């Protein structure tokens, strides 16, 4: 743990090369001690049992299919340290540069992700379903958005609270990737590696996969946790529309592009948002937010009104 930084080498869950931050003490350690208090990965070697082992590598080299998960777990989290630092000035997840910790191989033929309260979850998939989920950036920053919420709005995971906490993972997870082949889907780079061009959710037209892009669409029953996973559909399709624009069920949005929605959400996040806000408190929080920034009379007001109109939430 106490060692000589470096910079190690590796393939990620893609194939693709990538440099990686590593401490040197006998062996190479995936900590990276340029970003906060550290970023570390660990081996849960196919346990369930957490964190697991502080990664450790004989060479620096990290070019083993083993590795993958590892390289791009500790990679991405780097990248999504950087966002959050550069962009909204915020000093890892609790604002105060704290210890980013992440375990790959988690149990067997995992098909999730998770922020456990703690750390950083991820599966290896089962091959079909998903491949590592490590792989994916928007699964990586949705993650330790997770961490930033739990620690600013707490919004407790259930029912429409919950969706937001879904929909903010979701929306920050697309930020970091257009921030590092960008998209308003999720997880399309690790689900389904036999089929092109599908994902898990969709910001730009979530019902592609059955989730609602409207209020009057919401789900209202017991499962997923009062539908945290799909009713935050609703709030993804106002986040696209916020950023990109376009009409939506006959009401017209004009885009403000990717940086003001970063910065009127990041806002509404830190400031505004509570445990158990609603999307109602949401869009107040957003409109609020806007304001603040850009002004009342001011078209970034105007589009995140009529954002929340256009998916019917008042
Ligand atoms: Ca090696
Ligand atoms: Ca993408
Ligand atoms: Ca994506
Ligand atoms: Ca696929
Ligand atoms: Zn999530």
């Amino acid at each position: 743990i106490t060692g000589t930084s470096t910079v190690g080498v590796g393939r990620g869950v893609l194939g693709d090369q990538k440099n990686i931050n590593t401490t040197y003490s006998t062996y190479y350690y995936l900590q990276d001690n340029t970003r906060g208090n550290g970023i570390f990965t660990y081996d849960a070697k196919y346990r369930t049992t957490l964190p697991g082992s502080l990664w450790a590598d004989a060479d620096n080299q990290f070019f083993a299919s083993y590795d993958a998960p590892a390289v791009d777990a500790h990679y991405y989290a780097g990248v999504t340290y950087d966002y959050y630092k550069n962009v909204h000035n915020r000093l890892s997840y609790d604002g105060n540069n704290a210890a980013i910790r992440s375990s790959v191989h988690y149990s067997q033929g995992y098909n999730n992700a998770f922020w456990n309260g703690s750390q950083m979850v991820y599966g290896d998939g089962d091959g079909q379903t998903f491949i590592p989920l490590s792989g994916g950036i928007d699964v990586v920053a949705h993650e330790l958005t997770h961490a930033v919420t739990d620690y600013t709005a707490g919004l407790i995971y259930q029912n429409e609270s919950g969706a937001i906490n879904e929909a903010i993972s979701d929306i920050f997870g697309t930020l970091v990737e257009f921030y590092a082949n960008p998209d308003w889907e999720i997880g399309e780079d690790v689900y389904t590696p036999g089929i092109s061009g599908d994902s898990l959710r969709s910001m730009s037209d979530p019902a592609k996969y059955g989730d609602p892009d409207h209020y009057s669409k919401r789900y209202t029953g017991t499962q997923d946790n009062g539908g945290v996973h799909i009713n935050s559909g609703i709030i993804n399709k106002a986040a696209y529309l916020i950023s990109q624009g376009g009409t939506h069920y006959g009401v017209s949005v004009v885009g403000i592009g990717r940086d003001k929605l970063g910065k009127i959400f990041y806002r509404a996040l830190t400031q505004y948002l509570t445990p158990t806000s609603n999307f109602s408190q949401l869009r107040a929080a957003a409109v609020q937010s806007a304001t603040d920034l850009y002004g009342s009379t001011s078209q970034e007001v105007a589009s995140v009104k009529q954002a929340f109109d256009a998916v019917g939430v008042k």
